[PDB]
């Protein structure tokens, strides 16, 4: 068939759920500790406790990206009535770079899921500008298709996931 039915992506439902179809086109990688987070990689909230280091690519060094990291089974998969949870906002990484040198207005929370398997995913989009994106006024319920749509972020670049579950 010519319709992709394989892409981690696609199988998790995290296209689908949280993001529109896209062109991967930047290289992300993001890595907690010493584990380098591919998709669908189980990882124990006891290794996610602290921000995990972010690299990411790019050729034209004028441009900006932003990072959203959410959960869309909270507070379960089976319930997830606050789809999605916003656990870290980072915004102006340049191109290249990582978020230690982009600005971030929501802190990351770690993920210490307590009902079910939840995934976790990182979104980075290119931004129309430095400076263009504002946080939004809560982490509940956020919408990353809404707020891609108010802060002229476009469709993703990259994105990963992992697996989460209660120790
Ligand atoms: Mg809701």
């Amino acid at each position: 068939m010519s319709i992709n039915i394989r892409d981690p992506l696609i199988v998790s439902r995290v296209v689908g759920d949280v993001l529109d179809p896209f062109n991967r086109s930047i290289t992300l990688k993001v890595t907690y500790g010493q584990r380098e987070v591919t998709n669908g990689l189980d990882l124990r909230p006891s290794q996610v406790q602290n921000k995990p280091r972010v690299e990411i690519g790019g050729e034209d060094l004028r441009n900006f990206y932003t990072l959203v990291m959410v959960d869309p089974d909270v507070p379960s998969p089976s319930n997830p009535h606050l789809r999605e949870y916003l656990h870290w906002l980072v915004t102006d990484i340049p191109a290249t770079t990582g978020t230690t040198f982009g600005n971030e207005i929501v802190s990351y929370e770690n993920p210490s899921p307590t009902a079910g398997i939840h995934r976790v995913v990182f979104i980075l989009f290119r931004q129309l500008g430095r400076q263009t994106v504002y946080a939004p006024g809560w982490r509940q319920n956020f919408n990353t298709r809404e707020f891609a749509e108010i802060y002229n972020l476009g469709l993703p670049v990259a994105a990963v996931f992992y697996n989460s579950q209660r120790e």
